[PDB]
């Protein structure tokens, strides 16, 4: 399915300091960060979607269009402005991020009750599974 709304809780983040280390975030706030579980919000509607991410320490919100590319400016993360691009690879949410770094995106996906989150940069992938509230 492609219903990715809802509040979402992480369960599991694999290797999210290997992200965040490819993304050059430095190392008091990698080091505070990989402790902490998130939570996802998001709200889907047709092409639009608004997404939160939320953690005890820091907060990250992006807004996008499917299909729409858009300048993503990656505040509260690694500062940087990227050339994001969202699209529909089967069920799969596809994001391709152009700029500083090679290999950069995420992927997010639905199975069962479960949404999974796989982010790259560089060589390094973090893979992060939430379940439905
Ligand atoms: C790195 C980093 C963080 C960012 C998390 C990420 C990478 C959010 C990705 C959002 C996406 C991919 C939306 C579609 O879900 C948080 C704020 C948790 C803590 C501060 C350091």
């Amino acid at each position: 399915t492609r219903d990715q709304n809802g509040t979402w809780e992480m369960e599991s983040n694999e290797n999210f300091e290997g992200y965040m280390k490819a993304l050059d975030i430095d190392f008091a706030t990698r080091k505070i960060a990989v402790r902490l579980t998130q939570t996802k919000v998001i709200d889907q509607d047709g092409d639009n979607f608004k997404t939160k991410t939320t953690s005890t320490f820091r907060n990250y919100d992006v807004d996008f269009t499917v299909g729409v590319e858009f300048d993503e400016y990656t505040k509260s993360l690694d500062n940087r402005h990227v050339k994001a691009l969202v699209t529909w690879e089967g069920d799969v949410l596809v994001c391709v991020q152009k700029g500083e770094k090679e290999n950069r995106g995420w992927k997010q996906w639905i199975e069962g009750d479960k949404l999974y989150l796989e982010l790259t940069c560089g060589d390094q992938v973090c893979r992060q599974v939430f379940k439905k509230k």
